[PDB]
């Protein structure tokens, strides 16, 4: 019969929460387009032999969700898929990433621990 007096009928898990919660962010997926550099450390490898005049720091790029494709000073976002070339002095690595691709789920909430609050 109705074990537990009901059997957790009202809300059980995501599959059930879908009725209201809904997992679909904005109906456009959101999985990384290059997990190879999902971790900051891994991203480091991306900048294997990072020049000294590129434009910005290699790590910072990783922290910004940018993976180097060996194309000179051209970096791209492995998450949403935002490539940017022809950088200039002053334009923050990801600062231009959002300007040309502001729909990056990483840009907004940053992602990763970095709780603080
Ligand atoms: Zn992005």
């Amino acid at each position: 019969r109705d074990h537990f007096a009901l059997d957790r009928p009202s809300e059980t898990h995501a599959d059930y929460l879908l009725r209201t919660g809904q997992v679909v962010d904005i109906s456009d997926t959101i999985y990384p387009r290059n997990p190879a550099m999902y971790s900051e450390e891994a991203r480091l490898k991306s900048f294997q032999n990072w020049p000294d005049y590129a434009h910005l720091t290699p790590r910072e790029l990783a922290s910004a969700g940018l993976y180097y494709t060996g194309i000179g000073d051209q970096v791209q976002c492995f998450a949403c898929g935002g490539k940017l070339k022809n950088w200039e002095p002053g334009d923050r690595a990801w600062s231009e990433h959002r300007r040309h691709f502001p729909n990056c789920f990483f840009v907004l909430g940053r992602n990763l621990n970095i709780r603080s609050e």
